[PDB]
């Protein structure tokens, strides 16, 4: 059964609600982005209208085989009427094709559903500038002040400089980057660009990337692993055993691996600066965990919410324990008392 924080009152709509069967009263199912916890349940047998971005619709059609007649892509930053209700899709600064959804209810209420997002001051100059928001369905993944991490730009600077130094010292070093979902493509694209290489990967991952509308992508990626000195591998293989096994397969072309694991936050963020990050090393293999986040830090989340000034907040992450719920509610009240709304 579909939980309350996935339902939009006064409409026939749900958000990210595909794992509950036929939801009673739902006339249109919105999908914010192509991550498995959110799409859980979609397939070629789905026969209701799905509303989403262009990029998410390319992924539904090619990767899950949802039929075309049930895919309804909407352009971003554009007022659209869906089943008699005005909606707008906004870029969520999460993975490719991820949106937030503004719903203008028939009674005058305005609701913002963030989906998953990484808040940014640039959102303060979107179509959100123009009207009041009564209710905020908020991605609370990192809603506690311990959750700090650097900008995406600092993280990429670190990765490019680390990879270029290692391969210039040793032209026989291979770089490997882990992945298990869409998102974080800048990590492997930026490293391949500095090295003058295409990125090599499996046919299954190439297919996924080909759905993303990335400019000049045919110039950046390949399935010919032999031509490439940046390889993508499943995240599960980014360990000393999996990397050893991969280096054997490369036919003595290489004698060293440098590997990257983009994680979200890890407790090593509470002590160490990005500049000071060091790898784990065994022999000729070194693994870096890099804190490349596609979710808001605590401070980015707090700034956005204090700017938006919603009348009510409904968390969509960390909802399963009383302790998490009580912690999140305390921060929401602090924010409101400090800013005066
Ligand atoms: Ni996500």
């Amino acid at each position: 059964t579909c939980p309350f924080y996935k339902k939009i009152p006064g409409t026939g709509f749900t958000v990210d609600a595909f794992q509950y069967g036929v939801v009673e009263g739902c006339t249109a199912y919105f999908l914010t982005h192509f991550h498995s916890d959110h799409y859980a349940g979609l397939s070629k047998h789905f026969t209701f209208p799905v509303y989403c971005s262009e990029i998410t619709g390319n992924l539904l059609k090619n990767k899950l085989h949802v039929q075309e007649q049930y895919i309804h892509p909407l352009p971003l930053d554009t007022e659209c009427i869906v089943n008699g209700v005005k909606v707008v899709l906004l870029d969520a600064n999460h993975c490719p094709g991820a949106v937030m959804i503004l719903f203008y209810l028939p009674n005058g209420t305005v609701i913002l559903h963030t989906g998953d997002f990484r808040a940014d001051p640039s959102m303060e100059r979107s179509l959100l500038a123009d009207q009041k928001v009564h209710m905020l369905y908020l991605d609370t993944t990192y809603c506690s002040p311990e959750y700090t991490f650097p900008s995406q730009q600092e993280v990429i600077r670190f990765a490019i400089n680390t990879a270029f130094e290692a391969v210039t010292l040793n032209p026989h070093a291979l770089v490997v980057c882990g992945t298990y979902s869409i998102g974080k493509e800048k990590v492997f694209l930026a490293i391949a660009d500095v090295l003058g290489s295409k990125v090599g990967m499996s046919q299954e991952k190439y297919k996924t990337l080909q759905c993303l509308n990335i400019p000049e992508i045919n110039s950046l990626i390949t399935t010919d692993m032999c031509s490439s000195l940046v390889h993508l591998l499943p995240m599960m293989q980014i360990n000393f055993k999996g990397l050893q096994s991969h280096l054997k397969k490369c036919g003595g072309k290489y004698n060293q691996i440098l590997a990257f694991r983009p994680t979200g936050w890890t407790h090593s963020n509470k002590f160490t600066r990005i500049a000071d990050v060091i790898p784990q090393t065994k022999g000729n293999i070194s693994i870096y965990g890099i804190p490349y986040s596609e979710h808001s830090s605590y401070l980015e989340m707090k700034r956005f919410v204090q700017w938006l000034k919603p009348q009510k907040i409904i968390p969509t992450v960390n909802v399963g324990t009383w302790k998490s719920r009580s912690t999140m509610e305390k921060y929401f009240r602090e924010w409101k008392l400090e800013a005066g709304y």
